[PDB]
């Protein structure tokens, strides 16, 4: 069968906490009453959730309205507790309020309001220093949450909160984040395609937290290359081929010699020969001002095959490449 594999940071958090902050199945939700607050407008709508503006109207602070497709009442313990176990972290969505309608009595969790920016506006006239912050900011929240023995599984650009104005940033949508428990097999139909590592495209099941930091890499490339995505690829199987065309195949054979991971047939006659590409060929004139020397080596540090070989987010913290926003934080 496949090798084990252990993370190599916060391996053991979960097992030397007390049973009740990641045994959630038992975890028990008081359900406030939605007539609390007012929804104002539609925001989004997704696989597992409508998301609403609405108004507390006790107070008439702005706030968000998740009300949840009907999933396992187990993953909604999940989410809850998650976000009950990360409040006050770094750069956490905060979680306001459990609530059920009570006419239809369905759940929906009520979040803390962001401003956004026009994020139109914003990829025309990002700067440099602009995509250093940023993912410096995102890593604090990894990192924290990480350190909590949690995995978010789903880091993409519609799960980061930007209030630029503020240079404020939050990281969103718990709904498919999950405990981290050394030896466990976990489900690899979490995150979207474009952000997927290997390890899910693979069917390697005893994944962790390094899985953040592929996803993560993923978002550097199409910011800093104004390619998005980066892996554009048509469905799951074609994603690995689309990621083989730049990482390269001889390295992902090498990643399922080691891990003993028994490929799909599918994937025999897809994936050809392809060597590792060069960063240098995804640079033109209209991204070379995000390009740089740190840059490239930060995201070819992020973007590998071997979970375990990529940088845990403290690690990112402290690439060069962020050298000159921990400065101006001090
Ligand atoms: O707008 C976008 C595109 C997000 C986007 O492109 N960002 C910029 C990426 C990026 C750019 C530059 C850099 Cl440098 C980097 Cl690194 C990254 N997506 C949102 C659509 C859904 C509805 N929006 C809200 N959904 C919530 C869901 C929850 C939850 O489920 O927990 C909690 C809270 C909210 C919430 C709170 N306040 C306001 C709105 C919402």
């Amino acid at each position: 069968g496949p090798v084990p594999s252990r993370a190599r940071v916060y391996t053991d958090v979960n097992t030397h906490r007390p049973r009740e902050y990641w045994d959630y199945e038992s975890h028990v939700v008081e359900w406030g009453n939605q007539d609390d607050y007012q929804l104002v407008r539609k925001l989004g709508r997704g696989k597992y959730s409508e998301v609403f503006e609405a108004i507390n109207i006790t107070n008439n602070e702005k706030v968000v309205v998740k009300i949840l497709k009907p999933v396992k009442k187990k993953k909604i313990k999940r989410e809850i507790k998650i976000l009950e176990n990360l409040r006050g972290g770094p750069n956490i969505i905060t979680l306001a309020d459990i609530v059920k309608d009570p006419v239809s009595r369905t759940p929906a969790l009520v979040f803390e309001h962001v401003n956004n920016t026009d994020f139109k506006q914003l990829y025309q006239t990002l700067t440099d220093y602009d995509i250093r912050f940023y993912m410096y900011e995102i890593l604090k929240a990894l990192d924290y949450c990480h350190s909590m023995g949690i995995m978010h599984r789903d880091v993409k650009p519609h799960n980061v909160m930007i209030d630029h104005e503020h240079r404020k940033l939050r990281l969103i949508d718990w709904g498919l984040a999950e405990f981290y428990h050394p030896g466990q097999e976990y489900n690899v139909r979490v995150a979207s395609r474009y952000f997927k590592g290997p390890e899910l495209l693979v069917d390697y099941q005893m994944y962790d937290y390094s899985l953040d930091m592929w996803s993560l890499g993923c978002m550097l490339a199409s910011m800093i290359f104004r390619k998005e995505p980066f892996f554009h690829g048509h469905d799951n199987y074609d994603q690995l081929v689309r990621i083989a065309k730049v990482l390269g195949t001889e390295d992902l054979y090498d990643y399922i010699d080691k891990y003993n991971i028994e490929l799909d047939p599918r994937f025999n006659d897809i994936l050809g020969r392809h060597s590792r590409k060069r960063w240098e060929r995804f640079v033109h004139s209209e991204n070379q001002h995000l390009v740089s020397p740190e840059a490239l080596d930060f995201l070819d540090k992020l973007l590998r095959y071997d979970h375990q070989s990529r940088l845990t987010a403290r690690e990112a913290m402290e690439h060069p490449y962020f050298y000159t926003v921990v400065k101006d934080q001090a």
